């Protein structure tokens, strides 16, 4: 099972701790609207930890839940939070997902031009 | 063959940290604990974190990890649902001991009233 | 399969929420970088929730993923946050490590003398 998702960010908070700017323990909590060919398929929610920032780099450590009609997909990552593209491993998920392994890699994130590509084993 | 557990739950110590704009809005935070019992007795506890992800005055959505401690061994849950008064079911997603490889279902009712419960499905 | 990790403390930051002090609700976000016989195998980034502090016992939800070149390693751990030894769920991974379980013990934590000790099967 595959799936090319338009995320169109919703609501984002980018949390400022620590010292002001990006550095270690910022951490962004956001929703997305989830869509395939213009029509709206589901939706997201998912937080990032800046687990170590240099200034060519920010690495997070992130969590995301997709929800979909026929379930929810479950990702983590620890990579660079850049717009390049980055892989999440899909941990598991529900209903027609139960049981599913996979990537999920994000491009251009935290961007309007953002995009899922799903590759789901199942 | 599904195994089921009705657990009691009392909430134990609690942080609702209110970032961002204060009042309730994307990125807020709660991290808490909580007594787990049966048929009044302690059989272990817990610990979680919920993150406010989306936030209208119709739907607040909370992306939640639940970590339950028995002494057969530990459940792990998460969601991404409504954090209102309503049932919610999570997904139970692993465990160890007795629970390693555990999969299935958790559904919170009662939340933040004295009789809280989570209904557990394990497959 | 066991598996001994050098761990030395990257960057980290320690939110103190709420009352001073450990208390419910506090943060921990770290990086680290993992290393086998004096050379860099790979590196890892967690989170730490205080979940429930007593006087007798700083109980912390903590999430870490480990990443080596093999593939990565995930673990999770509710458990006193103290300078004591503590033991972590494995419960995935990818690569030579997918479909792993098992544990993984952090001793020294955030002191020079770091080390994970890991149990996959
Ligand atoms: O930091 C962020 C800000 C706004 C939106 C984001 N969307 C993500 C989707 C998958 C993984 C990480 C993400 N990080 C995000
Ligand atoms: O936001 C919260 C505040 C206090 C206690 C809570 N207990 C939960 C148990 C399962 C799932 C989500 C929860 N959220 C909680
Ligand atoms: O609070 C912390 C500060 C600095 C480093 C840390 N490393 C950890 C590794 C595994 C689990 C919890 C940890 N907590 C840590
Ligand atoms: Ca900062
Ligand atoms: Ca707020
Ligand atoms: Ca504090």
């Amino acid at each position: 099972v595959t799936m090319t998702l338009d995320v169109k960010n919703d609501q984002v908070a980018k949390h400022d701790f620590g010292k002001p700017g990006m550095d270690v323990g910022d951490m962004d909590i956001f929703s997305d609207i989830l869509s395939v060919d213009g029509k709206q398929v589901g939706y997201d929610g998912g937080a990032c930890f800046f687990t170590n920032v240099t200034p060519d780099n920010p690495m997070t450590y992130c969590e995301l839940t997709i929800h979909l009609d026929a379930g929810e997909i479950f990702a983590r990552s620890l990579t660079p939070h850049t717009l390049a593209p980055f892989t999440m491993a899909i941990t598991g998920g529900t209903g027609e997902y139960a049981n599913s392994k996979g990537e999920l890699t994000v491009s251009g994130v935290a961007t309007p031009d953002e995009k899922y590509e799903l590759k789901l084993t199942k």
